[PDB]
């Protein structure tokens, strides 16, 4: 309570695995007393394009189209679509951001990585100079919960897929840091789809605990120590 | 000559560096006699999103909606979108496969990410048996031509980015490599907004120079070691 929580949701099917992941987010955030608003991208038909509707008003160099420029100056003059704005509202407003998806390519799915690349522009998320841990939106936590098709094992540094922390540089440091997020840890969830039920219904379990005491946690070292190791 | 290349290109602006890169690699690739064909993303208004609209005629399972498996089953009934089974056509007559795109959040544009989610579904570019050295694409050469906005000495392994390599491991092992293709050294231009022209037509000579002998190259070892070294 007296918190505010985003949660940025990107899968297409209320009764998935992720669909429980989020709701039971909502659930338990709701009954501690905090306020939380969700953007359930899929539904929302959210966006992932980056171009030139973007920005609605007077370009600053017409000729030639320079997205982040053109973003830039749209944020500072505020004539950026009002989709973006909607999502930076509930950004700035957020005490945390959870992003819930499934792991599509090592990464978040592309309705997801377009909510990034288009609500985290220059001037809102981080300025230069002004990112790291100087970034915009210093003073706010985030939280990676992502679900695999791949087993634990195969995530490990021995396993085929590297170890999991690998593959959460460009969104842990590279995007969150970056904006000034402190990073929670991630909440991984392990091959949902081949594990037994009493496995789905203990991290489902898992998470919801975790959430329990989620504001006495301390955000990561988000470097490249705790990421790769040495 | 005797080659296909395919070209997924990913800017906005036809006048950009993206562009110019994406305008000498045809121009080389076709004076060498090479097959080159282009999907240029953002003039084809690509689709990034994973929905149900990606099977065409009845779903296999209507009632609990799971795009892996629902692509997997249309991609084996003949029954994906045409968007997705045109590009997959490009990608199966190619022999190499160049991704030309602007760095967004240490990752591809969302509108790449979506044709990588689509276009690269499971029975296609990977299946049970059939992933990393043996993935269904092996034979395939890929490449990933790169353009910055941080300056190459952001991207060491002391610098605020961390080694440029760090980034590349989502993309090159997590999909290329899991795909089957053999990855060939990327070619990365680093922050071109910033460098001077002739630094520029320099990143751009060495660019069209690279293609001259591109089928002379072998690709690199795609392991943890190459990405994340020591
Ligand atoms: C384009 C694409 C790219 C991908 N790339 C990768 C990748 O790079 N790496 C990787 O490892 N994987 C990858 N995957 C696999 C993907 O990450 C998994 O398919 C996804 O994470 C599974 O989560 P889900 O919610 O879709 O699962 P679901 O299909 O929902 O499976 C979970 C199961 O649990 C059941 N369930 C739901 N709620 C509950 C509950 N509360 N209690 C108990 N059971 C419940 C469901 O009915 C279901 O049978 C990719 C998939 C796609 C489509
Ligand atoms: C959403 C978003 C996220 C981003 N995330 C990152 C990130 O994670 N990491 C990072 O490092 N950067 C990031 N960037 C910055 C981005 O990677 C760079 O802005 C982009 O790579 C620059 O390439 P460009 O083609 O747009 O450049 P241009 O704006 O085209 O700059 C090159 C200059 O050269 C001119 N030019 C064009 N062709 C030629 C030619 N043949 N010879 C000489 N000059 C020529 C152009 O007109 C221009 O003035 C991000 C940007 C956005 C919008
Ligand atoms: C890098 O790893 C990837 C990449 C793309 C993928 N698309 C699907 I569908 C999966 C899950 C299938 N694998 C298992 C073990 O269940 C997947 C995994
Ligand atoms: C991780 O690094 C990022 C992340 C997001 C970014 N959005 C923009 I616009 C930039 C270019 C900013 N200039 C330099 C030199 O980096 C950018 C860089
Ligand atoms: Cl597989
Ligand atoms: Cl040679
Ligand atoms: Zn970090
Ligand atoms: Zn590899």
């Amino acid at each position: 309570a007296g918190k505010k929580v985003l949660i940025v949701y990107a899968h297409q099917e209320p009764k998935s695995f992720n669909g429980s992941l989020k709701n039971v987010a909502v659930d338990e955030l709701s009954r501690q007393g905090c306020t939380v608003t969700v953007s359930d991208l899929y539904a929302m038909n959210f966006e992932p394009r980056a171009t030139d509707k973007d920005i609605t008003g007077t370009l600053s160099n017409p000729e030639v189209f320079n997205y982040g420029v053109e973003t830039h100056e749209a944020y500072k003059q505020r004539s950026l679509a009002s989709d973006i704005t909607d999502e930076q509202k509930k950004v700035r407003e957020a005490d945390l951001v959870i992003f819930q998806f499934p792991l599509y390519w090592f990464s978040v799915p592309a309705i997801l990585k377009g909510w990034m690349d288009r609500v985290l522009c220059q001037g809102f998320a981080f300025d230069i100079p002004g990112f790291y841990d100087s970034g915009l939106l210093q003073g706010k936590l985030a939280l990676l919960s992502v679900t695999t098709g791949g087993t634990a094992e195969m995530y490990t540094k021995t396993g085929v897929n590297g170890d999991s922390r690998y593959f959460l540089w460009p969104l842990q440091h590279g995007t969150l840091h970056f904006c000034g997020f402190k990073v929670l840890a991630p909440q991984i969830s392990f091959a949902p789809e081949i594990a037994s039920e009493e496995e789905r219904k203990g991290m489902v379990a898992a998470w919801s605990q975790r959430l329990q005491t989620i504001w006495k946690e301390e955000p990561i070292p988000c470097t490249a120590h705790w990421h790769f190791g040495q």
